[PDB]
């Protein structure tokens, strides 16, 4: 499928289907995005809302999480599980209020810089946040694209991470990347799914090669 095709297709879908309403979605920002994308990591969306909201009301800003004491991060996180996470985020916090001042910095290397953030949540925090250019790859968006381009291998091998990556850029526009990368993800947990996608509903079932082939179950590779 052409790069434009494939990225008009899914705004398209977007506009009529997306997801809008989660709340770091409304009246974004830097943090907001940044706190959610750490909770969703390894969470499903319902458990993590009350927590997201809990969060952000004992610390409207991240000079407030940097200033309070981590036993009482971890006591708010208790229940997310995975707790090098919590640890990372409160370590983030405040690189961000020593060296930027209380303001999340707004180039790829500084944000990534930040412990706790890859180059998928980077991207994910400057295009969401404030519209900068960036594609992601986390395993939802992998998924969707190793399906509709057929890329088999497993992407714990460097060679075929480098594919994906190049993939992702290449379909991720500029207008509307922050539609674009959120609709990439709500396609990977809720249409395209590990088992049995539901092709039917996909914005890309008429050109994706597994579709064509019923051979999701090839893409992406398993570990050997
Ligand atoms: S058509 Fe099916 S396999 Fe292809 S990207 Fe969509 S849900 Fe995934």
């Amino acid at each position: 499928m052409q790069a434009s095709q494939f990225s008009a297709q899914v705004l398209d879908w977007y506009d009529k289907y997306g997801r809008k309403t989660l709340p770091w979605q409304i009246d974004k920002t830097p943090y907001k995005v940044w706190l959610s994308e750490v909770m969703l990591q390894q969470t499903q969306v319902a458990t993590v809302i009350p927590y997201f909201e809990r969060f952000m009301a004992r610390f409207p800003t991240v000079t407030d999480l940097a200033n309070a004491p981590l036993d009482e991060v971890l006591h708010l996180w208790t229940g997310l599980g995975y707790y090098a996470r919590a640890r990372n985020l409160h370590k983030a916090a405040q690189q961000v209020a020593t060296l930027h001042g209380g303001k999340f910095p707004e180039t790829f290397e500084e944000v990534a810089a930040l412990p706790g953030v890859g180059r998928s949540t980077a991207g994910a925090i400057l295009s969401l946040s404030l519209g900068k250019h960036f594609p992601i790859l986390d395993g939802n968006v992998a998924r969707v694209l190793a399906r509709c381009y057929a890329v088999s291998g497993w992407p714990g091998k460097k060679e075929v991470e480098n594919k994906l990556w190049s993939l992702s850029e290449q379909v991720t526009p500029a207008v509307g990347v922050e539609r674009f990368n959120q609709a990439m993800m709500d396609l990977g947990a809720m249409i395209c799914t590990r088992s049995k996608p539901k092709c039917s509903l996909c914005p890309l079932q008429n050109g994706c090669i597994a579709a064509a082939n019923n051979s999701w179950a090839l893409y992406p590779g398993k570990k050997p």
